[PDB]
C-alpha cells in the first residue's frame, strides 16, 4: 500500500488518544508522577464541600439583601428622551436584530443584577487543605457578583458630578512625560480597512449599539456596512446628519461591572463602565493601540513617568528596582514616579535613604478633566500626523469623535431613557484609551508635585499636605491612610521584601537562584487565598466535572506563575490542587491558550499581554517560575508525567541496529 | 480590549461558516454559478430512482444465485493442521484480541460473501441525464461485489497449481532491463525503527495475524512489541525458535477481493489475495518502497523495460508516444516494450509502419516462477547492500523472509484449517513487491521474445506463434484475441487517437490547446459510464444525504481529471452531476484530500501517487485538465462560485482613503 507513513500514522494516533479520557485514565495509571510540595489534608471530602456551601449560602443572602436596597434618582444626569431603533439594513437582515433591545420602536436595555455568586469548587479545595477558620473568614469578606442597583447608581453619581480642575498642559510637556518611538507608530496614511483589521479586541465582548451582539458576531455588519457609512460622512464633514438620522450609531450603554466586591460595601459600591458602538471604538483603536505600542516605559527612559506597558517577567521586576534606586534627595534631585492608570509608584530619598509611596486614587475617572482628555487625544493624533502628514485631516476628525466618546456620549442605563453627563469633565470609563487618559492625568499631577518639591515645599512628602495638594490643585482624591512613605530595603537578602507595599497588585521580593538574586512578585497568603476562592465565573451547569477539575488545575498553575510559588502556604495549597488533579485531566487535550492551557489571569506578566504556557500537561515548578522572572538562565517546564508521551502513544523507541554482524 | 485582531477574527468566522450548511445555503442562494458543460435532463427523479432500483434488484438476484453455487475442494493445497492463538502480551492486553478469530484456542477466520451491492446514487444520476437503454445495459454488465465461493476457489486453484517455467536471469540482465538510481536508494544501514517508520501503507487495511485489527489500530503493538522480537531472532539467527513457538506471527490470510466483476462470470472468477502479518510486510516494505522510488522508467532510459512508476500528467502521456516512436524495424532494430505489472505496451515497425500490441496475461501470478522471485529479491537486496555494505547481513536475512512470504507462507482461508501452496512456483498475490515481481516476469518474457525477433523469427509477431511462445518458453498464458497488432497514428490530429487500445486502462489522445497539440488519456463513453455507475463502496448505514451528494460531486471531478473531460458525452454527464450539486455541498468544508476534496481513484496520474485538487469548490474544466497533462501552460482551477468567499464572509473590501482632504 501507500497512503500515509507509519510516522504520520503514529502522530494521528497520538492526537486522538489525548481526547479519549477513558484511554488516558487506563494508560496513565501507575505512571511516574512529579508531585508538588503540598499542604496536608485538613478535613474530609464531604466536610470541605459542606463548609464551602455554608459560606456560599451566606454570601448569597448578603448579596440578595444588598440588591434589595432602593437606589437614588438619576436626576444628576441630563435626560435626552428616547432613541429610535436603527433601521439600517445589511443585505437580508437589520444591523439591530429584530425582537431585541426594542420597546415599541425605541432602543432599550435591562440591567442584570443576578443573585448567583462564584463557584464553590476552589473554596472547597481551600477548606480541604487549609485552616477552616482562616479560609471561612477570608471567603466571607469578598464575593464575585453583579453588584447592586444602589451601589451602581451611587458610584455612577460619584464620577459624573465631581468638581474637576483643568490641567495646565501642552504638547511639549507631554513629550517630556510620555516619550515614544515615532518609528513604532502605525502608518495611518494607509488604507483604512487594513488599519481597522489590524486592531485587537475581545471577540466575546459586546459590540454595543446598534449591533447588540458580540463583536465577532457583529463584525461583518460593522466592517461591510456601518464603517463605510461612517467614513463617508466623516470625509464629507456630514456627521451631524448621520447623528440626527441614526442616533443609535452614537449611543453607548452604561453597565454594571461584574467583579470581586467587598461584601460590607455591596450596597454602596458597584463600578459602572460604558460600552460604545463597535465602529467607533475600532476606528479610534487604530490610534490608541498604535500609540501604546510606541510608548516608552520608565525603565527604558528615565525622563518618562509612564508605567503603561510595564511587565514583571524577563527581568522586569528587577528593572523596577534598578530604576527606583536612581531616585534622588527630595528637593535636590528628581524622584522616581511610575504611572499606570490610577496606580502609582513613587520613590524619593530623604537624608540619603530611599522611601516608597503607593497611594490610592478614589474613583479617579471622575477626576479626569476635559482639558487633559483633549490634550491626550491631541497628543496622540499629533504624534501620528507628524509622522504621516498626508492623513492629518481624517484623523483629526477621528480625534473629535474620540473626545466625544470619552466625555459626552449619550447612553442607556435601564429601559428607554437616554442620559448624558452634565459636564464634559469626568472620563467615561470603558472608552478606548481609558488607561492612557488615567495615566496622563496622574502623571500631570505628580509632575506638578515633583516641581513643588524643587520649589522647596517639602511638606508635600507628608500625607496631610499631599492629600490637600492633589485635591486643591488637581481635583484628585487620595484615600486617607494610603499615603504612607516606607523605608525601602534597597538590596534585599534572599526571601526578603522590597517593601510591604504593592504596585500593580503585587509585592516585590528577592529569591535565591544558585548564589544569585532574582526579583520576583509576591503576596501574603491571605491575598492569594482571596483570589483563589473567588474565581471570576458564575455557575454554569453545562460545565462538566472534567472541565471544572481542569479549571482548578489551570487556575492553580496561573497563581503559581504569578508568584504564589514564592509563598510557602500558597505554594502548598496550589500544590495540593495540582496533585489532586487526575492524570487524564492533566494530560487531556485542551482548547484554551491555543492548546497549551489557560493563561494566568494577571495581565502584566508580559507587555503584549499574552502569556503562553509551554505545555498543557506542564508542572509549574519553583525553578521554572524563577526562570521566567530572571533575564534567563532558562529552564524547561517539567512535565507532571515525564513518560506521558510514550505511555499515551503506547510505544517507546528502542535502537535496532542494522549493521550488526550475524555470521 | 486586546485578544486577537479583527483580521484573525474574520478568518475564524470563515472557518466556522463553511461548516454551517444551513448558513451556506442561505448566503449562497442567489449567487452567480459557473456551470460546467452538461447533458440535459432526460427524465424526472422518481423515474430515475425506479429504473435504478430495477437494475439494482436484478444485480442482487444474480449475485445471490452465483454465491449459491457450490465450490470445489481445497485438497490441491497442502494441509498443515491448526495453529494455536498467539499468546504474546503487550502491556495489559494480548496482541491477538480476546474473543476474536479464536476457535477453541485455534486461529480461525470467516470469509465474507455478502449479497450486498454498491450504492445506486450514481446509477440514478445516469438515468437522469442519459439514455435509459444504454444506462441499463451498461449497469447490468458489471457490479461491485465480494464475489462467490465458487469463483474464489476456482481462481485460487488456477494460480497455485500452474506449471511454471524457470527463467534464466542474472543480476547483469536485471541491471539491463531495470536500471535504477543508486543515490535514490534509502540508507538501509541506518537504525531500523526510523526506516520502518518511513514506509507508507493503508491505515485501515488489515494488519493481518496475529493483530486481526487495522494497521493504525495495531501499529503500537507491532512497533513496540512484535518488531523488536522479530529483530532479536533475526540478528541471533533464531527465527526457527520464533516460528515454532508463535506460528501465528508468520501466518497469512487468503481473502476474496471485493471488486468490480463481470456479472456473466461471477461463479467462475473471484480474485484471491493474501494478507501478511504487519511486522513482516512493513519490514520488507523498507527495501521494496526504497527500490521502486529509485527505479528508472522507459522514458528516462531507453534500455529499460520498466513502466512501474510511469504517470500521465506533466507530459507523461506525450513521453510515452515519443518513446514509442523510437521503435525500429522488426528483426533489424529493437522494439519498444513497456511493462507495468501484468500490463504491457509493445511497439515495433514493419515496412516502416509503427505497430502497437496490448495483449493480456491470464492470471499472471500463477505463472511467476520461484527463480524469478528469488532473482528479484536478490537484485533488490544487492542494490542496497552494494550502496550500504555495513548492513549487508541483516537485509540478506530479510530477503529470505521476503522470498518465503511471496511463495510459501502458511495461510488461513475459512475456519481453522491452515494451508500452504504445494510448489514454490506461483506468486502469492498481495505480498509486498507483487507489482515488481509481475513486472520483472513479464519483462524477462518479452525480452526473450524481442531477442527471437532479432534472431530472425518474425512469425512471433502473429498471435498464434506468440501465444505458443509465451506458453512453452515462459509458462505465461496470453489471452486469445488480445494479441492484435494495430497501426499507430504516429502524429494524431486534434481529437484523434493514438490507437484504440488501452495501456494502464486508458487510451492515448491528442487534443487542442491554443492551436497546439496536447497528449491526454481517454476512454469511450461506455467505459466512463461503467466506472461511474459502479462505485467501489457498499451501502453503509451512517452516511447522510449531504455526504452522499458530496461523494457524487467528488467522483465526478475524479473522472473528469482522469480524462472523461476529453469525451464529450462523458463530460456532459459529469458536468450534469456537478451542476446539480447543491451550493452548500460544493462550498462546504471537507476532510478528504487535506481539505481539498477526495482525489481521483485512478492511481497513475502522478508517480508519487498523490494527486491533490487546488480547491474543494472548483470544477475540472477542459482548460484546467489540459494544463495538468501539458508540461507548462498551467491554469487556475475555476471556482463554481467565484464570489463564494465574500458571500460566506458577508464582507466585501472597499477602499477607504485616509489621505483625503476634508476642509478647504
Amino acid at each position: 500500500p501507500t497512503r500515509l507513513s507509519l510516522e504520520a500514522m503514529l502522530a494521528e494516533r497520538a492526537m486522538v488518544a489525548r481526547q479519549d479520557l477513558a484511554g488516558l485514565k487506563r494508560k496513565l495509571a501507575g505512571a511516574d508522577r512529579v508531585l508538588a510540595p503540598q499542604s496536608p489534608e485538613q478535613c474530609g471530602r464531604e466536610s470541605a464541600q459542606a463548609q464551602a456551601r455554608s459560606v456560599t449560602s451566606e454570601l448569597k443572602s448578603a448579596v440578595k439583601e444588598a440588591q434589595g436596597l432602593e437606589h437614588q434618582t438619576l436626576d444628576f444626569l441630563e435626560q435626552l428622551g428616547e432613541y429610535p431603533v436603527c433601521g439600517i439594513l445589511h443585505g437580508d437582515h437589520p444591523v439591530h436584530p429584530s425582537g431585541t433591545h426594542n420597546n415599541n420602536g425605541k432602543v432599550s436595555v435591562k440591567r442584570q443584577f443576578a443573585a448567583g455568586v462564584n463557584t464553590s469548587d476552589a473554596l472547597t479545595c481551600a477548606f480541604r487543605f487549609e485552616d477552616s477558620d482562616l479560609v471561612r473568614e477570608t471567603a466571607l469578606k469578598t464575593t464575585y457578583t453583579d453588584g447592586t442597583w444602589a451601589g451602581f447608581v451611587q458610584r455612577l453619581k460619584m464620577q459624573t458630578t465631581r468638581k474637576c480642575v483643568q490641567e495646565k498642559v501642552s504638547r511639549k510637556l507631554l513629550k517630556q512625560l510620555f516619550p515614544y518611538d515615532p518609528q513604532k507608530l502605525v502608518d495611518v496614511s494607509g488604507e483604512l480597512s487594513e488599519l481597522v483589521l489590524g486592531i485587537k479586541t475581545n471577540a466575546i465582548a459586546s459590540a454595543g449599539p446598534p449591533y447588540w451582539r458580540t463583536k465577532r458576531d457583529a463584525l461583518p455588519d460593522m466592517l461591510d456596512c456601518v464603517l463605510p457609512l461612517l467614513y463617508d460622512h466623516i470625509v464629507r464633514k456630514d456627521l451631524t446628519t448621520l447623528r440626527n438620522k441614526h442616533p443609535e450609531l452614537f449611543l453607548a450603554e452604561c453597565k454594571n461591572k461584574t467583579d470581586r466586591y467587598e461584601v460590607e460595601s455591596l450596597g454602596e459600591k458597584t463600578r459602572p463602565y460604558f460600552s460604545h458602538p463597535f465602529h467607533l471604538s475600532a476606528l479610534v483603536s487604530v490610534l490608541s493601540q498604535s500609540f501604546s505600542g510606541a510608548l516608552k516605559i520608565m525603565t527604558e527612559d528615565s525622563t518618562s513617568f509612564n508605567a503603561y506597558g510595564f511587565s514583571w517577567t524577563n527581568g522586569g521586576a528587577e528593572d523596577l528596582a534598578i530604576w527606583a534606586r536612581q531616585a534622588g534627595e527630595a528637593g535636590k534631585k528628581p524622584p522616581r514616579i511610575a504611572c499606570y492608570g490610577d496606580d502609582t509608584d513613587i520613590y524619593y530619598r530623604k537624608d540619603g535613604k530611599l522611601y516608597r509611596i503607593c497611594p490610592d486614587f478614589k474613583q479617579m475617572d471622575g477626576s479626569v478633566d476635559a482639558t487633559t482628555i483633549e490634550a491626550v487625544v491631541d497628543y496622540v493624533v499629533d504624534a501620528h500626523v507628524k509622522q504621516y502628514p498626508t492623513a492629518r485631516q481624517f484623523w483629526e476628525e477621528v480625534g473629535k469623535l474620540w473626545v466625544e466618546m470619552a466625555t459626552q456620549s449619550p447612553f442607556l442605563i435601564d429601559g428607554t431613557k437616554v442620559y448624558r453627563k452634565m459636564q464634559k469633565d469626568g472620563l467615561m470609563t470603558g472608552v478606548v484609551g481609558t488607561t492612557l487618559f488615567d495615566t496622563v492625568k496622574s502623571a500631570l499631577a505628580y509632575n506638578d508635585w515633583a516641581d513643588q518639591l524643587m520649589f522647596g515645599s517639602l511638606n508635600l512628602l507628608e500625607e496631610k499636605y499631599a492629600i490637600e495638594f492633589f485635591k486643591n490643585k488637581h481635583g484628585l482624591v487620595i484615600k486617607e491612610g494610603t499615603w504612607k512613605p516606607a523605608l525601602v530595603n534597597e538590596d534585599p537578602g534572599f526571601g526578603e521584601l522590597w517593601t510591604e507595599q504593592k504596585f500593580l497588585g503585587l509585592q516585590l521580593k528577592v529569591v535565591r537562584r544558585e548564589n544569585e538574586k532574582v526579583y520576583v512578585p509576591n503576596l501574603p497568603f491571605e491575598d492569594w487565598l482571596t483570589m483563589w476562592v473567588t474565581p471570576r465565573s458564575k455557575y454554569r451547569s453545562k460545565e462538566t466535572e472534567t472541565m471544572r477539575e481542569r479549571t482548578l488545575f489551570d487556575r492553580a498553575r496561573g497563581l503559581l506563575v504569578t508568584g504564589a510559588v514564592f509563598d510557602e502556604r500558597a505554594r502548598g495549597l496550589m500544590g495540593a490542587v495540582i496533585n489532586s488533579t487526575a492524570p487524564e485531566v492533566v494530560c487531556m487535550r485542551v482548547q484554551e491558550g491555543g492548546g497549551r492551557g489557560a493563561p494566568p489571569a494577571y495581565a502584566f506578566l508580559t507587555r503584549d499581554g499574552v502569556f503562553e504556557f509551554p505545555i498543557s500537561d506542564g508542572y509549574p515548578s519553583y525553578d521554572w517560575v524563577v526562570s521566567l522572572y530572571s533575564r534567563d538562565h532558562p529552564c524547561d517546564m517539567p512535565r507532571v508525567f515525564p513518560e506521558a508521551a510514550t505511555l499515551i502513544a503506547s510505544y517507546r523507541k528502542q535502537v535496532m541496529d542494522t549493521r550488526v554482524v550475524i555470521k
